[PDB]
């Protein structure tokens, strides 16, 4: 009754945080809009996903920039999320008044791996900081993370989206915000794609602000840096 | 009281399977005898996981072959896995009384990214069937496969030891050992590597009848195909 009959496929490139926490809400809302469109989605690195969309058979590239790298991509930002701190509770750091990345710094380290889904944002504060991060264990999954934190190996820095105190009761929480800068989600493709109106569709179920009126805008300026400026003077979504 | 005073460092390379299934109960026992083992886990690609042991700072590559490829590196199988088909209930297959391969080739597939933690073995097994799989979402964790399987996406194929009924309900699983040949877990090192009491500790764990007098031994074969046929008369531990 409320479907809709369009026929294609949607071949995606992402990373597991989008696919885990970001996308399946989404997903959702389109398998059952548009059931003769075939879904596809393929997780893989920031590089690979970036091939898939530039040189292989995928329609969007979903991941925090880079990328989607690079360039050569139309690029439209989605939202801004930024870490927090996983311990257990009688860690010091569970102990401390107000966390400071020095304090942070004494520690071992348990976060995802290297270039990488906001790590070089950790790295990058390190250096600005002029502190070595002692890195102990790198996944790609926060599914992991928290079970070698839980186990003791060391302190979790994860998506604070992939934190959940119903679902992840005794680990306590530390909000780094203040820590480490915000990463960029963004969504991309390539300038010969055709956008049919199920990628609009999806486009904006992602990302509210991205219409199709500002989409085919951003389009047309031929350039990536351009469509990031569009949007400085309004909030982007934080998740 | 019952510790070691042992000093050193284990660097360990592994994918996800290993990290989140196999791996955390050896580790817990290990970090705990160990305390002045500095312990380091670093998911990646087998191709990833390779380079860091062959090339990189990695002490032991964990996982299946390949791997831990080459070749230049002594490989010394762990265990046997095999895969689980998992669906909705109120998918066909559920209501198949036996379910062959090609009764599973008329289906979209949800499983893992490509070579892989066991898909060459789908593909070779699809290949040798004279069928083409239809691969919707590759993904290098069960748990995200489990999420967009139970949205709809398809039926899902995942490594058994990464299914259970008490923290999976509602998700039938499907016993697809006839349909696949079973993967073989391995573990290995350089040659030149120092192997320290607590890494043959370390291995035995993980691989019991990986004694330090077989270990010893497999290390001078100089072969890892001679290291392999050496458990060929028993029966390897199953996972």
């Amino acid at each position: 009754e409320h479907t809709w009959p369009d026929k294609g496929s949607l071949y995606i490139a992402t990373t597991h945080t989008q696919a885990r926490y970001a996308l399946p809400g989404v997903i959702k809302g389109f398998i059952e809009r548009y059931p003769r469109v075939s879904l596809h989605m393929h997780q893989g690195s920031p590089t690979q996903i970036a091939e898939a969309v530039s040189k292989g058979n995928a329609d969007f590239a979903i991941a925090t920039e880079a990328l989607h790298l690079y360039d050569d991509l139309v690029m439209l930002p989605c939202y801004h999320w930024n870490r927090s701190i996983v311990v257990t509770p009688d860690h010091p750091l569970a102990a401390t008044s107000s966390v400071t990345i020095e304090a942070l710094a004494q520690y071992p380290l348990v976060t995802y791996t290297f270039g990488f889904t906001g790590r070089s944002e950790l790295d990058t504060a390190f250096n600005r900081a002029g502190l070595t991060p002692r890195i102990v264990f790198t996944a790609t999954d926060a599914d992991v993370i928290k079970t070698y934190v839980r186990l003791g190996l060391g302190v979790g820095v994860i998506a604070s989206m992939a934190v959940d105190p119903l679902a992840d009761p005794d680990l306590v929480r530390i909000d780094a915000h203040d820590i480490f800068s915000h990463s960029t989600t963004k969504i991309g493709f390539r300038r010969s794609t055709f956008l049919r109106s199920y990628m609009y569709d999806f486009i904006q179920r992602f990302a509210p602000h991205l219409t199709r009126d500002v989409v085919d805008t951003a389009v047309a300026l031929r350039s990536n840096e351009e469509i990031e400026a569009m949007f400085q003077d309004i909030k982007l979504p934080e998740k």
